[PDB]
């Protein structure tokens, strides 16, 4: 009886995902614990087409987030549109989307929704890698208290401090329709590397007010605060002598974020839905970093404010149903970056009293409009769509006295198609216009070369999704042509060079109840995820034909979950093939360990859990192991100051505990 869907991202509803006309995968809170995951990257890695490397480089710590979709640069997760309840996670979404500080915590989430395709009309910028949305925990309908903790230790490491991650959820909704939940997640500890001591506190207050069935108010307040020493890379000599050690004693990172979001929804009936969301974030991200014969201090402050009204209405035009969606977003971001320094040869770290060699302020004003129409005709659901962004950015350098500006547009036409083969089998196809912005650090290059145009991509997908209850599976193909990237893929970046890469491949995953084969295998489920990704450099120049760095051609997971009675036994494997560390695709390792082929690996993990009388207090206990066979592997940071070899996580033991009242 015609019901407007409106926001198909939202809380990542199972049905919106199944009906999604493009590659989209969700992993819900229920499945976070099965592999001992406590971080965003550990869950993101179980998703096909997503590669989330272990901490390294600038992001050599837990406050940062590193991931790339389909072979796009994973460093600091800058090629996908990253959101939390639809709100921009980057402290500078447009001009500096690098998540050197990623103020989100797995502990505060009900799900992770990776929309690799079909979201380029409704979300931006940096939409080439699709959209990744972190869904915060729901406010309990009636009072609820949940708490959990996981402790980890790497026995073969010299690092004896453990890493502890905890989460707390307390909330409910009064009979008057007002509900709120306090969501707290914290991390304390070190990983398998020396000099990784970390503290993260992520406190959120989520509220909802629905005085009636027509008006609904929502809010999200967050105070995120953390600090972390950064292990950094080792030269090959140092790594062979002791791979746990750190030779970057001054490297440390810290930051804090304050966020306020307020939204309102007006739904008169089931065919019309108006939504307006407003937000403001303030972020400070800073840290010490050894650079040559100096140690620097880099405080960067950011302010982002946005307002986004959206409207959806569904009506019939003959036999076909048309759900028209229109939206607008005004976003303003402002920045201030400084860099103080001292000579390393001295004692003392740099401070506010040290001289400084950087003082810049940047900002962007962005107007985004979008219009789509989801047309249901017979077994078809066709959604033509169009996004248009007008972007104005500037960079003001207080030391050089330069003031540069760019004004540009991003027209992004799209068409996605869903075809219902059966009530449990869909087919989809699509094409979308995607884009990367002219980042603040590229404004100089953009004005100098005379060309100010966005980084443009055109994507195509074809795939199918299936779910008959005993078997869930999907398989899709994708093609991405990403042009005019301000970051050239040549060995030597020049003012006029523009990067150009092509990403093609196959993504798939499936889960099957073996109990359908024999009761001997009751409660035994087997699954696997896999993606073949071929990310190539197609920029004419000295790297034409080479492979994009940090993009394994093969990557996935396989596992078996066995749940007799109240027990849960998990077995899982993560595997990926090799990768290059640089655009030149150098095979042989450099002595400083920053470049050279990075071998693939296949790890195994397992866990045993027990849910004590689901009643009483829903106590869940678990003991698990990551990398059971202590398979050695490593990754490299190539370009950052803490470049080098980073040991991969060795055999790691963990215990989990959770309570629910
Ligand atoms: C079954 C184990 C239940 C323990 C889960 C406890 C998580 C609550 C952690 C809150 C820690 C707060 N803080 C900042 C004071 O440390
Ligand atoms: C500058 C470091 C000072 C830390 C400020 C971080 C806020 C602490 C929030 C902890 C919330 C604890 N809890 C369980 C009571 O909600
Ligand atoms: C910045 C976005 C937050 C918007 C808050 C504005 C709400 C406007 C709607 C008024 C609601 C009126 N009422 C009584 C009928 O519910
Ligand atoms: C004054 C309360 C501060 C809370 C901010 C709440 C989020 C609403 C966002 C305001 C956006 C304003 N505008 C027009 C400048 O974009
Ligand atoms: C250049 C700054 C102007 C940005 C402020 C934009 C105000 C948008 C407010 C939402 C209006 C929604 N609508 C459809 C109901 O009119
Ligand atoms: C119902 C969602 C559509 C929102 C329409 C809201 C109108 C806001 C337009 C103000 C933008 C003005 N301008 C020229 C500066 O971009
Ligand atoms: C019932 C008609 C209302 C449908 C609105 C359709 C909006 C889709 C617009 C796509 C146009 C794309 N472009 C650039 C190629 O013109
Ligand atoms: C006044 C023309 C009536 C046709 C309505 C169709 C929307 C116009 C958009 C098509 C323009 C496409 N483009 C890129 C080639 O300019
Ligand atoms: C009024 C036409 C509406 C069609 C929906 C737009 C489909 C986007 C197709 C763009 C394909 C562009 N090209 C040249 C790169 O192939
Ligand atoms: C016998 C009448 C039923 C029509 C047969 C249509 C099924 C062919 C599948 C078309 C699905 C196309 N695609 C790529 C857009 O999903
Ligand atoms: C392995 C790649 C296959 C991906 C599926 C995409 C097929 C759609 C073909 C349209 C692509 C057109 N072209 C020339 C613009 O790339
Ligand atoms: C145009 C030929 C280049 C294709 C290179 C072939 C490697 C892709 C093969 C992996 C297929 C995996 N599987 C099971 C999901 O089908
Ligand atoms: C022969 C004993 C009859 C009991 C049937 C139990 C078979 C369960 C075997 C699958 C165990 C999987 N794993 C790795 C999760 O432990
Ligand atoms: C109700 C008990 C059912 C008896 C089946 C017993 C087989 C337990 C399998 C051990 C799984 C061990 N692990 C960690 C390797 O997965
Ligand atoms: C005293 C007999 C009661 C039978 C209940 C079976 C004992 C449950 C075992 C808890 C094991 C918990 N875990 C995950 C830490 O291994
Ligand atoms: C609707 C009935 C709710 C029962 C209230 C039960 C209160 C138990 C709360 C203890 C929370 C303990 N802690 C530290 C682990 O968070
Ligand atoms: C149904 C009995 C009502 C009593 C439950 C209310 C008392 C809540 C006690 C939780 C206190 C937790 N702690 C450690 C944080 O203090």
């Amino acid at each position: 009886a015609l019901t407007v869907v409106g926001d198909w991202l939202g809380d990542a509803r199972e049905n919106d995902v199944f009906e999604h006309a493009g590659a989209r995968d969700v992993i819900r809170r229920e499945d976070f614990a099965k592999t001992g995951a406590t971080t965003m990257r550990e869950v993101l890695n179980r998703i096909p087409g997503v590669s989330a490397p272990e901490n390294n480089g600038t992001g050599s710590h837990d406050l940062a987030m590193n991931f790339g979709i389909r072979g796009l640069n994973p460093r600091l997760a800058s090629r996908s549109t990253v959101l939390m309840d639809g709100i921009p996670v980057p402290f500078a979404p447009y001009g500096q989307p690098q998540l050197s500080l990623a103020p989100v915590s797995l502990g505060n989430m009900d799900a992770i929704d990776v929309v690799r395709g079909g979201g380029a009309v409704r979300y931006g910028p940096q939409s080439v890698g699709g959209v990744v949305n972190f869904v915060t925990r729901a406010i309990p309908q009636d009072f609820g208290i949940e708490a959990g903790v996981e402790g980890q230790l790497s026995p073969t490491s010299s690092q004896n401090n453990p890493k502890e991650t905890h989460n707390l959820m307390v909330g409910g909704t009064a009979d008057n329709g007002f509900g709120t939940a306090l969501l707290y997640s914290g991390t304390r500890g070190s990983d398998w590397r020396e000099h990784s001591a970390t503290r993260i506190d992520d406190l959120m207050l989520k509220s909802k007010y629905a005085p009636d069935e027509v008006h609904t108010f929502n809010s999200l307040l967050q105070y995120y605060d953390g600090e972390a020493d950064m292990p950094g890379g080792l030269s090959r000599a140092d790594y062979d002598a002791d791979r746990w050690q750190s030779t970057r004693p001054y490297d440390r990172f810290w930051g804090r974020r304050k966020l306020a979001s307020l939204g309102y929804q007006f739904q008169p009936d089931s065919q019309h839905k108006f939504n307006i969301q407003g937000f403001y974030t303030q972020t400070l991200r800073s840290g010490y970093l050894e650079q040559g014969k100096r140690i620097t201090l880099s405080p960067r402050n950011y302010w982002v404010r946005g307002i986004e009204p959206r409207y959806s209405q569904i009506f019939m035009i003959g036999p076909s149903a048309h759900e028209v969606g229109v939206g607008y977003r005004y976003l303003n971001e402002s920045t201030h970056e400084m860099r103080y320094y001292t000579a390393t040869s001295s004692g003392q770290l740099p401070s506010g009293s040290s001289p400084y060699d950087r003082d810049t302020r940047s900002g962007t004003e962005a107007h985004a409009w979008y219009l789509d129409d989801k047309i249901d005709i017979g077994n078809w659901t066709i959604t033509p769509g169009m996004r248009f962004e007008h972007i104005e950015s500037y960079q003001n350098n207080a030391i050089t006295g330069t003031h540069e500006e760019v004004s540009y547009n991003a027209p992004l036409p799209a068409l996605n198609v869903l075809y219902h083969l059966t009530d449990s089998w869909n087919l989809y196809a699509n094409t979308e216009g995607s884009f990367g912005t002219v980042q603040y650090s590229q404004i100089g290059k953009a004005v100098q070369s005379g060309n100010v145009e966005p980084e443009k991509a055109r994507t195509w997908e074809l795939g199918t999704r299936y779910d008959d209850g005993a078997l869930t599976a999907e398989m899709g193909l994708f093609l991405i042509n990403f042009n005019n990237q301000y970051d050239s893929n040549q060995t030597n970046d020049t003012v006029t060079a523009r990067g150009k890469t092509r990403h093609t491949g196959l993504e798939t995953q499936a889960r099957y109840d073996l109990g359908t084969l024999t009761p001997t295998l009751d409660n035994v489920s087997i699954y696997a995820s896999y993606a073949y990704v071929n990310a190539e450099i197609r920029e004419k120049g000295d790297t034409y034909g080479n492979l994009v760095p940090f993009s394994p051609k093969h990557k996935g997971t396989l596992g078996v979950d066995y749940k007799p009675g109240n027990w849960t036994f998990n077995l899982n494997s993560d595997f990926q093939s090799s990768q290059f560390a640089d655009n030149a695709n150098t095979v042989k390792e450099s002595a400083d360990g920053s470049t050279g082929r990075i071998p693939g690996f296949m790890l195994w993990g397992a866990r045993v859990a027990y849910d004590f009388g689901p009643q009483m207090a829903d106590l869940n206990l678990a003991f698990g192991v990551k990398n059971i066979f202590d398979q050695d592997y490593f990754i490299r940071s190539y370009d950052d100051n803490n470049k080098g070899i980073y040991a991969g996580q060795p055999r790691t033991l963990y215990m989990q505990g959770s309570l629910k009242f």
